[PDB]
RNA sequence: UCCAGUA
RNA sequence: GGAACACUAUACUACUGGAUAAUCAAAGACAAAUCUGCCCGAAGGGUUUGAGAACAUACCCAUUGCACUCCGGGUAUGCAGAGGUGGCAGCCUCCGGUGGGUUAAAACCCAACGUUCUCAACAAUAGUGA
């Protein structure tokens, strides 16, 4: 069910940290307000990140329109976040 | 291993 | 450069180039100034080397992973960052290599950036100067 942060695996792995965070928010500007991106390169955390928008139906958007998405040759598989995130959380 | 210049 | 003021010589370290004649050339960052705030100490000043650890960058193995506190493993690499008396933050200047601006081209300018901590060793000798 949607939520404001979207979870997006099968990301390029060999993928610098900064590089990533500014290409996610550009392919993903395109579809509202983003308030965060969140990325590690852990054993657990990398080849994903989470991306939050300020408007659901912005994240509703981004999902539909962006799944499998060639992101560095690797199609996208874009979900909604499963929990909410921290930034929306202690806000309302 | 010596010699110069430089640092 | 030369390591706890400062300068010089020597041993010595590094860059670059040479063969007792040891060439020319190349190579070279501590130059200028000594800032602001806060904070810790009995005292603030390391152009040395090493060892751990962390971090970064190439590959290699494993990982398809729901986080929001950094944090898989392995091989190689790192030997350029500097000054402003400790630390954190900011600012000024320098050196370097990227990316922009301006030019006929430079030169000038703008911006972002550049390996850190811990332990251990070493910090000589000769001379000079408060
Ligand atoms: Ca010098
Ligand atoms: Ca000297
Ligand atoms: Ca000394
Ligand atoms: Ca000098
Ligand atoms: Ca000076
Ligand atoms: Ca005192
Ligand atoms: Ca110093
Ligand atoms: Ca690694
Ligand atoms: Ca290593
Ligand atoms: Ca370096
Ligand atoms: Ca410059
Ligand atoms: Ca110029
Ligand atoms: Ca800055
Ligand atoms: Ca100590």
């Amino acid at each position: 069910r949607p939520n404001h942060t979207i979870y997006i695996n099968n990301l390029n792995e060999k993928i610098k940290k900064d590089e990533l965070k500014k290409s996610l928010h550009a392919i993903f500007s395109r579809f509202g307000q983003i308030l965060d991106i969140l990325v590690s390169r852990s054993l657990k955390m990398r080849g994903q990140a989470f991306v939050i928008f300020k408007e659901v139906s912005s994240a509703t958007n981004a999902l539909r329109s962006m799944q499998g998405f060639p992101f560095y040759d690797k199609p996208m598989r874009i979900q909604y976040a499963k929990t909410d995130s921290d930034i929306i959380a202690k806000m309302k």
